[PDB]
């Protein structure tokens, strides 16, 4: 297992935004409470899951556990940076797995929920 994605950067000035607050308050909390959140609340444990090829195949690993920390650490520069991490997290799941897999069906539901909630976003 690699080290997790960084959750802070001393050279990146901390920053907070109306949308970044909404993404932590509204968007992240919804998916984190969702029944399908559990495979995404932390980085993929390739060791525990016996996935030797994962971190060779998945070049940009991302998870909601990382996203939660970054929103709480004001690591994100703007909402768009947080949004892309969510999409990257779903994409990794989609490409690494096979069609019909349960983890795909769950990621679909979580992604439709993610998109439904960011239609309700301010502007910045
Ligand atoms: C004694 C033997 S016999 C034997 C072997 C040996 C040693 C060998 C072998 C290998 C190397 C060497 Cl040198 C020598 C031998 N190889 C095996 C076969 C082999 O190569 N295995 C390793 C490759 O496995 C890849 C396929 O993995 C399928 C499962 N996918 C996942 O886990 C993805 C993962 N899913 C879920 C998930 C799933 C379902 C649900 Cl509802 C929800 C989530 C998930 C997350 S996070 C999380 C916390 C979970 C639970 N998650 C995310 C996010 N995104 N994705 C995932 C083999 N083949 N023929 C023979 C004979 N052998």
């Amino acid at each position: 297992n690699p080290p997790p994605p960084e959750t802070s950067n001393p050279n990146k000035p901390k920053r907070q935004t109306n949308q970044l607050q909404y993404l932590l308050r509204v968007v992240l909390k919804t998916l984190w409470k969702h029944q399908f959140a559990w495979p995404f609340q932390q980085p993929v444990d390739a060791v525990k899951l016996n996935l030797p090829d994962y971190y060779k195949i998945i070049k940009t690993p991302m998870d909601m556990g990382t996203i939660k920390k970054r929103l709480e650490n004001n690591y994100y520069w703007n909402a768009q940076e947080c949004i892309q991490d969510f999409n990257t997290m779903f994409t990794n799941c989609y490409i690494y797995n096979k069609p019909g897999d349960d983890i795909v069906l769950m990621a679909e539901a979580l992604e439709k929920l993610f998109l439904q909630k960011i239609n309700e976003l301010p502007t910045e």
